[PDB]
């Protein structure tokens, strides 16, 4: 195997198809599936699969009680076959840790989990399914990544993380790494004023991630990396079709440079895919909570400060509880062009629901399709009645 | 690997052995078993597998509660080892979906799942274990497929597709995929005057699909496909052994260029196997409802508007409920002709049996033999009142 | 790969060291564990496995009450990982059947099973997991084989059968396959004047089987089988350590060419190595029931009817319940000897303990040592009162 | 594949990295997972496992009342994939037994599995999943041995066992193994008065263990073996950082030749990493129960009886269970040094908490950095409270 390179451009995206749903949690009201958080989805060269959080408990389980706490000694990096649900049985741990990322550089997989209390949280890199390098704290306030897909190429695959106040300053790097080791790291650069949990694509020799500005910022921060000379630049998305939750209504006019204002210290994992006219931003629909799920086609939405949708497809409705989303594409996909895809963590229990004691989630994904398909929304699907 | 070719005749059925089944619903009383419904058997080069539409919760779940539904958000086309049963912990997800088919070419397999409301559902179209290809709904009215595995020839793999009512005029389409991807797509042509859930099979280099009239007629449709000129026809078993159910009771002569009347919209999957002399027709035994499964030798049923039954096989009793049936063939096996096979889906709980809230089958399975091998029934096998 | 030929001898026999054990029915007790009986053990060229026939439901499962009967249409052979349980989850179905054998050749697998009503079964015989053949029953009365593995020479794998009365003269065959074909058949020769349950084994081009006369011996029948001739006789132990059960206690004489009466139209599946001073007999501790398990070294014991044990090793105490028990070697080990094998069958419930309405069994397997090993009794360790 | 040569030297140990954790009794809380105790961790050249000695039943199972004894019948050699708990479904049988060793050579691996009564245990000998060898007792009480890996070097395996009192002097034995058949074997020789439990490691040709002297010493046996010349040499740990438990408050001078006194008839097993200043030894934290867990940097443990901390990590808090702890390498990772790992055997159940009727335990494992990672603490993590 040769290390895969980003040769292609996205494919035009139309509209989006299903990929994977696991339906974990109605699964798991009666079987042994792990409770999680913070899924993504990355593949290999011969297979794609689901990648979460565990909590080190079935949703069953009497351990599912607490749950909803972010950082315990108990979770680990899982990964699944692609719509299976994350069970007992067939669950590979990744890397012990509660903050994570992951990817497959052409030759072998790059697993990334950091662990420790708050003060004294360390990252250790794997490669070949085996620990390699390892990085401690630099500011000693929960050290912490992406939760989605890395992107590699040409054998370096930059990770950024972030370390310091969740709600104020912070320092954020951005690390190259090749076969587990470092071989450079930079202080985040550009006019993006906080990061967090980076969703990253690649197409032609260029690495794109859409973060989360959980400070001052309703609008994301993108960063753009170039992986052959290892540097990147930061900015936000100028459109006004804010992305971000919880967040402001729209205006009419977006910030490129600064966080657009109205919501502060909180945010949600998010993506986009920044392609001149074939712009598409994923949202939760509503502005005040983790609730539905939709689609945006906003031609130049990175560089266009007034720039409105043109399409758009309804991913998850507005009465079913959505979470985090992030970006991945298949890079060893037959063709000519890489086709776009998303997940959505669709979270069940605490804190919206909190009639059961836990909290964790089900997974839903698409990928792009050049035709202009019909539209279907993908709820959770279980009753919580049921878990009482 | 190169594509196979569908170079073999029928070996000669003088009787059927049994090939697989799965005790689903006994051993899913207390173990994590999906329910299912849809059920098919597809053969790989070196397996052969069982296929069925998961309900995306187990028998025992309380998520079970309304699974007599045919389409919900939470389906999916599973495979899973000959006759194991569809557990959560080996049922491996093709593709997501409430409608689909799934066919080996030699290289590596195609599957088809078409999700969606009624009025805008896609298919999309997965070969090597990626999306490659989707199709809108053109009617606008339930896009939906075979339930039973797609037959390849030569890299060519033709499927039969329907939008539209299930009880009138439709639009039926077969459409020639290699790699995934559209060659061609045709019309329905010929008098059959409505088509659904067609079985099928192959041998020397011609297609025979055995259909649902779920309009009009109790004989069953039977479309014909060159996979090569990418041509096909249609028309009816001309016998007078009728073999969709419900049905009226068999007359003496048939209908070949048209529906046999008597019962209107409704119908179940079933095949047959189409062969001059060496033709056995698959069949319920009660002509009101889903109950008992026969084979019957009716030489030139395709034909012979007169031809009547010259050796059977009860494959399940009149006193225990069947369902859907399918064929399938193992096209890698070894020997001089391809050894005809077909499934049978045992469907339990409602609507006969509406005491369980839920509605899931198992499957039984049988292949030809050239002896004239003893009969045994084979029932679904589980006891309703211990899910009580 | 190339056909294994039997170009060993036996290794010298000072005693028996553990080999495997499962502790299924303790395991069971809260696990998806299946209902079994009639356990065996097989190698393949990479992997020994355990084998069995399933009741097609778990010990716990509700479906377990009636699981005392032998033939019903919910049984199949399985195969599962040494010494693990033979749960739902890690089970493979080798064919359907209430009556098996399976073996090897060097090449690929043979399996055969059994099924159908009692007057109208049929064998049907797989290679490369694929059905090759089929045989019809000759005598409508329970077609029947061995319940543990066949062997095979040069490709050449002879099968022992067995239809008609179990209780009077009945027709035994002996089938010699080669790649699921039948090469050639015979019927039984010698003056065995009853055969059940052939448990067989290999070493220097010859087969010898040590089955159960359940007409009216306590004396086993011997066959021996010339597999490159396809050539057979047949005989008793001569000793007068009787190995079957039940049984009238050892006499001073055996019988070498009649059954040794006493107990009429009963028995156990039971096997023996004989190879002149290093002769080995397995039997129940018990006389009157399958209770505890003893393995005596009886030198001549084929050809001596005054031969009385020189060694001996207890297996199972005669306060627990034991069983079937059969042969198996790994013809693919290293080395220059094949090391005799056999497992014991620990049937669990019906009819010994009745407070359960289940019948079940968990595996012990012993190979044989060069050292003059320390023995240890092997109970199933399930304690029954739990499953009330 | 060629036999694996330890050509390396360890790794510069500044600190600990979380590496494997199984979260076992949490997660067995409501999930089909083996009870075990004596764990440890071994790695293949494409795999690293977890190892420990199945109870033979589940810890939700009734069958998990007693599993405190140590000797029965149903235990069993398992492994399973890294981090995963030992469950019934994924669980991989090496041999059966209730005291065992393994290690991989390069080419394939050797498992050892010791079974019988106290008075008549023998050990076989697995080598590439086959039966090759066997040991009797030849003291006649209770033959056992490491409880963790072994270690090989161009082929040549030793293994450390002891017959005898565990309370007085015993019959320690040498074994060097090959193709897990015996070149040579030599009684314990230099100055450790008693051994048990030896945890070993290598680098440069030389293999290092360290072992548990459970008749009077509360300081550490060790012995050196040269695997090349089939030789060895023993002492105790000189340092007065004292690593058994129980034992007596810490001295200012240890002792290199003898037990340190204070403590008689108990220990636990453990293990150090000894070079030079590169010197870690793990111990329990309590003094008088298996309670927490540290490691501490003593430079020149082995052989300065003055010597103290310099530097150490917590890995189990004192308010939280211990036990058992061991060394294992990943002898075929990339780079030019090896990096010492260990694990420590969380104890759940009785003795200790005898609200529940059940002993099982879960696993946490750590291997060196070369950063000063910052510490956390890692506990079992399940609520006793839960299983009443
Ligand atoms: C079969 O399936 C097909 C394919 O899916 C179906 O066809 C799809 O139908 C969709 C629904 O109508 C449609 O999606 C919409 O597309 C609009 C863009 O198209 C229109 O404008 C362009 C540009 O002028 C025209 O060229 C085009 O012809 C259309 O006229 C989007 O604008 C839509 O999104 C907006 O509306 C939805 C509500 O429906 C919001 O959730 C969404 O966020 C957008 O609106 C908010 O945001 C904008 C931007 O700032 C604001 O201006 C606006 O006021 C809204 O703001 C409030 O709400 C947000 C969200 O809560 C909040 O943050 C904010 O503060 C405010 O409170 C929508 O995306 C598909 O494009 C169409 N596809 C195709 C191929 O046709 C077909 O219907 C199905 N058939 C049947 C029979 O069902
Ligand atoms: C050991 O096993 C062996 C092997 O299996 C057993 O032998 C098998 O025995 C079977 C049962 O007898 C037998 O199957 C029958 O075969 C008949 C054909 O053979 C006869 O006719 C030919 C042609 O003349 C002769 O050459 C031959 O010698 C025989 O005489 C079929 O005709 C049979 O099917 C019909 O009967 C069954 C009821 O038993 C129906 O379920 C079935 O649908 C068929 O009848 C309906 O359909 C016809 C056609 O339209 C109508 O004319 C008729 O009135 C019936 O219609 C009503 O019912 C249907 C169904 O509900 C409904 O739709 C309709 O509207 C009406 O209400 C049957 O298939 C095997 O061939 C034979 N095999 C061999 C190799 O011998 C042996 O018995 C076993 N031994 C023991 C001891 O058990
Ligand atoms: C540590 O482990 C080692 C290794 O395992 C232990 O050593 C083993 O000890 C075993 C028990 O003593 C021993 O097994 C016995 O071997 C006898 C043969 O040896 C003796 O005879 C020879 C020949 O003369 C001498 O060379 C030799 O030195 C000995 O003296 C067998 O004869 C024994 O079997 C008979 O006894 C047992 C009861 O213990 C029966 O269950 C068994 O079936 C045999 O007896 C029945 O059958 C014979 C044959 O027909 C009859 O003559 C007799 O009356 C019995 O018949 C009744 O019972 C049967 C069964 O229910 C019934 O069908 C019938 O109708 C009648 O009712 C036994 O096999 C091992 O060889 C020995 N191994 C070694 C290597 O030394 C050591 O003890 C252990 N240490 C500790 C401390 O525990
Ligand atoms: C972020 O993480 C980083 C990295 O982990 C954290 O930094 C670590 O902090 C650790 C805790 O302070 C520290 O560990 C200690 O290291 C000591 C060695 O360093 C000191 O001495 C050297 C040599 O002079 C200096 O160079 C150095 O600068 C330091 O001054 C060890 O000595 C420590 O172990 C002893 O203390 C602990 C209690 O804390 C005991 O459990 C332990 O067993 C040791 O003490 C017993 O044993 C000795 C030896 O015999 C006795 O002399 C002593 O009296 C004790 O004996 C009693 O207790 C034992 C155990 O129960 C019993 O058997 C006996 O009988 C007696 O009853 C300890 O290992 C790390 O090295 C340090 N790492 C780095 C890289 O800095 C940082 O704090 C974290 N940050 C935050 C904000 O949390
Ligand atoms: C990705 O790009 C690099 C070139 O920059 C390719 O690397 C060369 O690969 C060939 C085949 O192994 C070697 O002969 C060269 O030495 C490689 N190294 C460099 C830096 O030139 C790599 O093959 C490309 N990947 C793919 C999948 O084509
Ligand atoms: C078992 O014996 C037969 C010989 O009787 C061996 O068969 C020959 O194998 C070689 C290698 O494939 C061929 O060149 C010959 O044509 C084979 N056939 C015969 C009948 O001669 C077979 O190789 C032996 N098995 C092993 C494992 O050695
Ligand atoms: C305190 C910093 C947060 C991100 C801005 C925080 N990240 C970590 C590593 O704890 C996340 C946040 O609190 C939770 C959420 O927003 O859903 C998930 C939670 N993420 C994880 N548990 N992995
Ligand atoms: C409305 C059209 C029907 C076929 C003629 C219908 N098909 C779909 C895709 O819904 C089937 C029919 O309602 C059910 C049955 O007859 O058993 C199954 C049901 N099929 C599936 N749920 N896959
Ligand atoms: C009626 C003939 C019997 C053998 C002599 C009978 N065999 C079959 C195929 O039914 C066995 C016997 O009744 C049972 C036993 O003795 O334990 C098992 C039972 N064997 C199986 N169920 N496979
Ligand atoms: C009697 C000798 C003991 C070691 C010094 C004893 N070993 C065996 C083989 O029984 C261990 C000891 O009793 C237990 C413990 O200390 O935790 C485990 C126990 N070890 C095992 N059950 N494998
Ligand atoms: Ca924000
Ligand atoms: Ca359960
Ligand atoms: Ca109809
Ligand atoms: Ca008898
Ligand atoms: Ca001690």
């Amino acid at each position: 195997r040769d290390f895969n390179n980003l040769t292609k451009g996205l494919c035009t995206i139309n509209s989006w198809h299903i990929y994977g749903k696991d339906n974990a949690v109605r699964i798991g009201e009666d079987s042994d599936v792990l409770v999680t958080r913070g899924p993504y989805v990355s593949c290999d060269p011969d297979e794609c699969r689901f990648y979460a959080l565990s909590q080190g408990t079935t949703i069953r389980g009497k351990h599912s009680n607490g749950t909803i706490h972010d950082r315990s000694q108990y979770r680990a990096l899982i990964s699944w076959p692609l719509s299976s649900p994350p069970t007992v049985y067939n669950s590979r741990v990744e890397c012990i840790g509660w903050s994570s990322t992951s990817c497959h550089d052409g030759k072998t997989r790059m697993s990334i989990c950091i662990s420790g209390p708050n003060n004294n949280a360390s990252a250790v890199i794997w490669y070949n399914r085996r620990p390699v390098t390892e990085i401690n704290t630099w500011a000693r306030n929960i050290l912490r990544t992406q939760e989605s897909e890395c992107v590699c190429h040409n054998g370096v695959c930059p990770v950024v993380f972030t370390d310091g106040s969740a709600t104020g300053p912070a320092e954020t790097r951005i690390y190259y790494f090749k076969e587990g080791k470092i071989l450079k790291w930079e202080p985040l650069a550009g006019t993006a004023k906080h990061i967090e949990e980076c969703s990253c694509y690649g197409e032609r020799a260029e690495i794109t991630c859409t973060c989360r500005d959980n400070w001052q910022g309703s609008n994301r921060p993108v960063i753009r990396i170039d992986p052959v000379a290892m540097t990147h630049t930061s900015q936000y998305i100028c459109s006004p079709v804010l992305t971000d939750n919880p967040r402001p209504n729209d205006p009419t006019v977006g910030k490129c440079n600064d966080p657009y204002p109205g919501n502060n210290n909180n945010g949600v994992k998010g993506f986009s895919y920044l392609d001149g006219v074939n712009t598409w931003l994923g949202r939760t629909i509503s502005i005040a909570s983790r609730s539905g799920y939709e689609m945006l086609k906003v031609p130049n939405a990175l560089t266009d400060d007034k720039s409105k949708p043109t399409q758009g497809q309804t991913i998850v409705l507005n009465t079913d509880w959505s979470g985090y989303s992030g970006s991945f594409m298949d890079y060893w996909a037959e063709g000519e062009c890489y086709r776009a895809c998303f997940y959505v963590e669709l979270i069940r229990g605490r804190p919206k629901e909190d009639k059961v004691w836990w909290t964790s989630n089900s997974i839903v994904s698409m990928c792009s399709s050049t035709e202009f398909l019909g539209q279907w929304d993908w709820p959770d699907g279980a009753k919580i009645e049921y878990f009482l």
